[PDB]
């Protein structure tokens, strides 16, 4: 912590607060995360993702466990998806590019998968790219340390935007396919422009997500109606047209997210089955326009 001069706050996760800071040292810039909370799973844990490094996965540089207080030094970026939607509102960001960032982050599941490694809360601030037009994954297997609150140490509550059904019917035992899920979400809104379910409380959630695939039962998932939060009375709703959902995504897109968005976490496509996907066929690496 003395060893680095913060610069600014750059956001506040489930975790606590992270600074762009430099080390008093070497000139490192890094992403400084202070942990809010160490116990000795947590260390064990965090250690394990230090091993975990793939191109398109943050670095963890350091763990710093200093007076009962935990820091992780990351990698620096210098801007998140979320930002960089905003900024590409008018026209989009270009569908080549759209491939390109899916085709990354697909990688870098399929790698955290391999190693049975989940990230469990991906979004568009946790997805982050730099100048040379790639794209990486933040915080992933600090859900696995710390836990998920409702609210963030700050008070502002955490999305569900970005949830897989099965959690929000209180499955205890979240499988890599909740990712799939999040980043089947991610890549509906890089799209269209528009969060694909932007509910604001976890039944919310579950109805926008039931209003647009139909509600799901035993014939599209079973077991479905012996989760823990499943309620027969449920609303029965039909589901919609991918056509009507993504306009104007491609067949081969629309298929993919057809795959990445089926209810039952056992038919839902692997980040490996995915790379093979026909919409990769001509995937390529544009480098984007980053005002930083
Ligand atoms: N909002 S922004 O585009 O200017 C932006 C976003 C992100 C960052 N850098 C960043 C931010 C960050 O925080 C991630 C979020 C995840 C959602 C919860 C808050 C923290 N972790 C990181 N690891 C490496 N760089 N880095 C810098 C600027």
């Amino acid at each position: 912590m003395e060893n680095f001069q913060k610069v600014e706050k750059i956001g506040e996760g489930t975790y606590g607060v992270v600074y762009k800071a430099r080390n008093k040292l070497t000139g490192e810039v890094v992403a400084l995360k202070k942990i809010r909370l160490v116990p000795s799973t947590a260390i064990r844990e965090i250690s394990l993702l230090k091993e975990l490094n793939h191109p398109n996965i943050v670095k963890l540089l350091d763990v710093i466990h200093t007076e009962n207080k935990l820091y992780l030094v990351f990698e620096f970026l210098h801007q998140d998806l979320k930002k960089f939607m905003d900024a590409s509102a008018l026209t989009g960001i270009p569908l080549p590019l759209i491939k390109s960032y899916l085709f990354q982050l697909l990688q870098g599941l399929a790698f955290c998968h391999s190693h049975r490694v989940l990230h469990r809360d991906l979004k568009p601030q946790n997805l982050l790219i730099n100048t040379e037009g790639a794209i990486k994954l933040a915080d992933f297997g600090l859900a696995r340390a710390f836990g998920v609150p409702v609210r963030t140490y700050t008070h502002e509550v955490v999305t569900l935007w970005y949830r897989a059904p099965e959690i929000l019917l209180g499955c205890k035992y979240y499988s890599t396919a909740v990712d799939i899920w999040s980043l089947g979400c991610i890549f509906a809104e890089m799209v269209t422009r528009r969060a694909l379910f932007p509910g604001d409380s976890e039944i919310d959630q579950l109805f926008r997500i039931f209003r647009t695939l139909g509600t799901p039962d035993e014939v599209v998932w079973p077991g479905v109606t012996s989760m823990p939060d499943y309620k027969p009375s449920f609303p029965k709703w039909a589901r919609q047209d991918f056509s009507k959902v993504v306009p104007p995504l491609d067949e081969d897109g629309r298929s993919l997210l057809s795959q990445m968005l089926h209810y039952d976490p056992n038919k839902r496509i692997s980040a490996k089955a995915a790379l093979a996907h026909p919409f990769f066929q001509d995937v390529t690496k544009p480098v984007p326009h980053l005002r930083l």
